[PDB]
Parts: structure tokens; sequence; C-alpha cells
DNA sequence: CCTGACTCG
DNA sequence: ATTCGAGTCAGG
């Protein structure tokens, strides 16, 4: 704890290297459009610290952070990139992200700053953000000495770290995973977060209008039928309402009290019609508070506009995850809500929005995984195993098998593959249980590979303390030996899941960065909006859908080569909900 | 601040 | 207790 750097206040030569780490320090949570509060460089010459007003001033500077050849290593250096993009400044060069570097070697460990991926390998030479910055109201940037140190500390850390972490991803095979997949994927986010999405406003605060009518009438149809007036939104004074005052039967309690899960209502609705009134005013109400009023309190007034951040570094199976706000769980599945998505729209005259959707997804690449020939042999003869597992639970013909028999069949399919018990298909489906078991042991019956499959990767899984996905990604498991069932049967499921749902994420991640690579080729003006877990959202001049039609599902389709083969089912409209 | 509700994959 | 992976919100 001595570091010696120069608190510099003009850009030199010397800190223009061809290599070098990297702090571009952005204190603000959501980095969009925020202020960019120091810089700091550590090279062979030197540690350097440089105000950000005189460095992204000078032309030598901006110009070094431009360029390709001139090597960076930074954590979260999509922060970096997008709060510089917001400062109209172009960062290329990154060639180690130490964030993304330590998630790959251990994604339980949550790093969220440089200190605790240098805690990885006891190297203890810088403190955490939080301790420097303070937390919640106090939150601010200390003293320029006291943050010069600090970030200078950073970009040390940086320098001395990136070996060590290349060679433990190397043993791992995760060399090319780091620097082939995730960190140029990380651009590509970058540039889906900056360019946004455009918001139709004026429908959004439409929408919001009639749905406060529609929610003022069904309140009043609640109280009337509970004989008094309350907080709906109150768990705990609607549990008073219905098991005291009405008397229903408790079907589950939890840690607080007695559970008001739809899923409970949806059992009680025999006994009371006050229940379906009340799941019908809590989807409107959070239709309401975080569709239209959360979303139009983040869009930007002049551009209409609103800025995701994808957290690339943040879920145990390789997803990316999506905030401030959420884009990845715009609803769809009822008509009311769907209607949202009418309100996205292309940011161009004349744009359209087109969105591709792998088939099955995850079934396929278990069936590639798993080497169930029944399953494979589905495959290559493209049946729709949702809706054949539909036919199947609702006793029906394809064709009267709706959208939303559909996607309850699909729920059943992935929680038998992901170890679902007998009790929770009878209660998913308010079947007998004795039912739910023997149409468990059919499911296996008629894909003994995945059977085989699941037992092994919870043998893996418990030899190794970990479990990899095809692309090498790693979870670790160290619960999968526990003595307890509880704990430990989370594990093994957590094995079954990993493997499909994390090789599924590895997937559409190449995907997407072949898919930039062919667009930017063929000069295509289309450009990824939205990524929503294996689907792509993209807006383009309507001339280009016809290239796109061929391209995006070719591209998707040919990211991976499986024991079977890929489909992706597309569509194309003037609005996010047309493009169906 | 946590829980339990909703939303999506 | 009892498919898996996420985020946001009101209420408490
Ligand atoms: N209920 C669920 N349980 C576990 N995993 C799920 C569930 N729903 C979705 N997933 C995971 C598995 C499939 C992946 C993509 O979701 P999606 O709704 O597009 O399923 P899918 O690709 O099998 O169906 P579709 O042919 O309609 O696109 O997300
Ligand atoms: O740039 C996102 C990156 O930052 C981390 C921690 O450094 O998370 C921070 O930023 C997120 C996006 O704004 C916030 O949701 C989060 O709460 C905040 O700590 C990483 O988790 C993430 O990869
Ligand atoms: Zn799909
Ligand atoms: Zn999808």
């Amino acid at each position: 704890k001595k570091m010696a750097f120069t608190l510099a206040d003009r850009v030199t030569e010397e800190m223009l290297a061809d290599k070098a780490a990297l702090v571009v320090e952005v204190v603000e949570e959501n980095y969009h459009d925020a202020p960019i509060v120091g810089i700091a460089v550590v090279n062979e010459h030197g540690r350097f610290f440089l105000r950000p007003e005189t460095a992204l001033a000078d032309p030598q500077f901006v110009a070094w952070l431009g360029d390709e050849t001139k090597k960076k290593s930074m954590f979260d250096s999509k922060r970096a990139a997008v709060a510089l993009k917001w400062k109209g400044i172009e960062l290329c060069g990154v060639s180690f992200d130490l964030l993304l570097a330590a998630y790959l070697l251990d994604p339980a460990q949550g790093v969220d700053d440089v200190a605790a991926a240098a805690k990885m390998k006891q190297y203890e030479a810088v403190r955490p953000d939080e301790a420097v910055y303070g937390k919640g109201a106090k939150r601010a940037v200390p003293d320029e000495p006291v943050l010069a140190e600090h970030l200078v500390r950073k970009a040390a850390a940086i320098w001395e770290l990136e070996r060590p972490f290349l060679d433990e991803l190397r043993r791992n095979e995760q060399d090319r995973l780091l620097v082939e997949l995730e960190q140029p994927l990380s651009s590509i986010l970058a540039e889906m977060e900056f360019a946004g999405v455009k918001v139709d406003t004026k429908r959004l605060e439409q929408m919001g209008k009639e749905l406060a009518e529609q929610l003022g009438t069904v309140e009043q149809r609640i109280y009337e039928l509970a004989g008094q007036e309350f907080n709906i939104n109150s768990p705990k004074q609607l549990g008073v309402i219905l098991f005291e005052k009405l008397q229903l039967p408790v079907l589950k309690k939890t840690k607080t009290g007695y559970s008001t899960s739809a899923d409970v209502l949806e059992k009680l609705a025999p006994y009371h019609e006050i229940v379906e009134n009340i799941l019908h005013y809590r989807q409107l109400g959070k239709l309401q508070s975080t569709y239209i009023e959360g979303l139009l309190k983040v869009v930007r007034p002049a551009t209409k506009k609103v800025h995701t951040i994808f957290n690339q570094a943040l879920t145990q199976t390789g997803r990316l995850s999506s905030t401030e706000p959420n884009l990845q769980n715009i609803p769809i599945r009822l008509e009311e809500g769907r209607k949202i998505r009418q309100a996205f729209v292309p940011s161009e005259s004349d744009w359209l929005i087109f969105a591709a959707d792998y088939s099955q997804i995850e079934l396929r690449v278990l069936a590639h995984i798993a080497e169930d020939d029944n399953l494979m042999e589905a495959f290559r003869r493209d049946l729709d195993i949702h809706t054949k597992t539909a036919m199947d639970i609702f006793q029906v013909s394809e064709d009267e098998v709706t959208p939303n028999m559909r996607r309850q069949a699909k729920a059943v399919n992935y929680g038998i593959v992901y170890g679902i018990s007998d009790y929770g298909l009878a209660q998913n489906l308010n079947i007998s249980r004795k039912e739910a078991a023997e149409f468990i042991e059919r499911y296996f019956e008629s894909f003994p590979g995945v059977k085989r499959y699941m037992e092994n990767i919870v043998q893996e899984a418990k030899q190794k303390g970990y479990v990899t996905t095809l692309l090498h990604r790693r979870r670790y498991l160290p619960d999968i030996t526990s003595r307890n069932f509880n704990v430990r049967s989370f594990a093994e499921r957590m094995a079954m899941n990993t493997p499909i749902q994390g090789s599924a994420a590895d997937i559409i991640k190449k995907a997407m960065i072949d898919l930039n690579a062919r667009l930017k080729e063929e000069r295509l003006q289309a450009h990824l909006l939205l990524q929503v877990h294996d689907e792509l959202i993209l807006e383009a001049p309507k001339e280009e859908m016809e290239r796109l039609c061929r391209l995006v599902p070719e591209v998707m389709e040919q990211a991976v080569t499986l024991r079977v083969p890929l489909k992706v089912d597309y569509h194309y409209g003037s609005t996010w909900y047309d493009a169906k």
C-alpha cells in the first residue's frame, strides 16, 4: 500500500503506449449519459491519472482511445465504451476485460468491482469501490487525490491481473470463450444499448388512461364482492379478506403468512368469484405501474428512446439480463398486455421491426447433448413437441391446440427435462399426482436418452464439482454433495438445467457475433436492437426485409453445428407488436 | 430494505 | 420443500 503515480494535467506521449490498462470511471450505476469523473492509465512507462476535461478534449488521447492497434486492458469496458459514446468518443482496441474474465472463471463470486476480481488472486493493493465512494445517499466522488489514487490502483491491478486470469482461463479451456465470444459480444451489446429503442409515447399514454379506468372498475367490483374496501395490492390485507373474512381454504402458507400466489388463487376459483377478479386486477396493475409508468419514467423525452443495460456478467448460466428498463420481459402472453408492444417502433421513417426466434431451442440443444434418438428423430422429422405434448395433455387434435395450451405444454416439456417432481407437475396442471407420475414415467419411456443423460450429468457434477456448456462456460455446484436433501436436490437440478440453458445462451451469443459480421459484410443498414434469450430483434429499411428473411435465419441456424438442425421462426412489421 | 406479486425466456 | 434463469413494483 504505497503506489507511485503521476497526477498529470496534460497528455504526454508516454501515456499513449500500444499496451495499457485503462480506467474511465463512471460512478453512476446507470452509465447512460453519465459523467466520467476521472481517467487512469498504467503502462510500461508509468502510472498516470488524467482529469476527464483534459484527456477527452485532447485529440491525441482521443485518437489513442479510438485506435484498434493500441491495446487496452479494462474492467467493464462496455460501461466505458457507452459512457464514451455519449460524449461522442469511440473506444477500440480492448483486448482484455477483467469483469468478463472473472465472470467466466466463476459466476457465483458476483464480482462487480476490481477489488472483488483482485481477490480471486489474493491481490490486495486496491480498495472496493463502495469503500471509496460510500453507499446510498452518501455516495459521492471523493477528493481528487483520494480519487486519483483509487483509479490508479484499479488500473495497476488490471495490469498485474491480466496474465494470471488469462492463465487460469487457458487451463479451463475458456480463453477463446473470453476472447472470441464474450469480448466481441460486449462491443455489440454496447452498440445496441447506445442505439436504443424508439417508443410511441402518445400510444403508451393513451393505454395508461384506458388502463386506469378499467382498473377503477375492477377495483370496485372487488370491493363489492368482498363486502369491504381494502388494499388489493397488499398480500397481507388480501389474505385476511380471503382466508379470515371469506373463510376460503388455506392451500399454502409462507414464512410471512397466507399465500395469495396466482397458483393458489387459481385453485380457489371454485369457491368464490372474487379470486378471478383479483388475478385480473393484479395483471392490470402491473401493466400500469411497470409497463406504462415505469417505461415512461425512463424514456428520453427528446429522442423518445429507451436505453436498457444488458448485464453481461450476472446470470449463473451465461444468459444476459436487461435492466432499467428490463426489455426482456415486455408482456406478450395475454392480449391486453401484448398491446404494450405496439408502442415499440422503428427509429427511422419507413423502417420496420424484424424479429427472429429459435424454435424449441433448449429441446434441440438437449437432443444434441443427450443424444436421444427419439428426440433427435422427432426433430429431423420437424415435429412440434410443444404442440404434440399439448395434444397429449388436453387430449386434443393438432388443430384444437390454442397458442395458450402450447405455452402450457412448453412449461411441461421443460419442467420434466429439468426435473419437475410428480407434485409440481400435478400442481402445475391441477391434475392427480399419480397421473402426474405416470405422465413423467411415460415421458422418460419415450426419451430414455434424456433419462440416461440427466442421471449422468448429476454423477459428473458430483465428481467434478462443476458442470459445463458447449462453449466451456462453467458453473460450480458445491452443494451437490450436501447431506441435506433440499439443498442437494437444488444442486442436482442446476446440473440438469445449466448445461442446456447455458449452451442455448452460448449459441445465441455466437449467433449475434456472426450476424453482426454478415450484416456489415453485405452493407445492410439493418441493426440489432434487442436480445431476449432466444430471440433477436432488429430494425431496418423496408427494402431490406427480403434479404433479412434469408440472412438472419441462416446465420442463427448455422452459428453452431449440432446433431440436429436449429429452426428459426421470423416475422416483421411496423411495430414490435406486429412482428408476429 | 425484504417479500411476494407480476412480467418474460 | 418439491422444473430452471431473470427484473420491477407496491406494501410493509
Ligand atoms: N417454463 C420454462 N421452464 C424452463 N425453461 C424455460 C421455460 N420457458 C422457456 N424456457 C427456456 C427454454 C426455452 C427458452 C426459450 O423460450 P421459448 O418460449 O422461445 O421456448 P422454445 O424456443 O422451446 O419455444 P418456441 O418453439 O415457441 O420459440 O427459454
Ligand atoms: O456495467 C454493468 C456492470 O456493472 C455492475 C457492477 O459493476 O453492476 C452495476 O451496474 C448495473 C447496470 O447499471 C446495475 O444493475 C448494478 O446494480 C450495478 O452494480 C456489474 O454487475 C455489471 O456487469
Ligand atoms: Zn424459442
Ligand atoms: Zn423466444
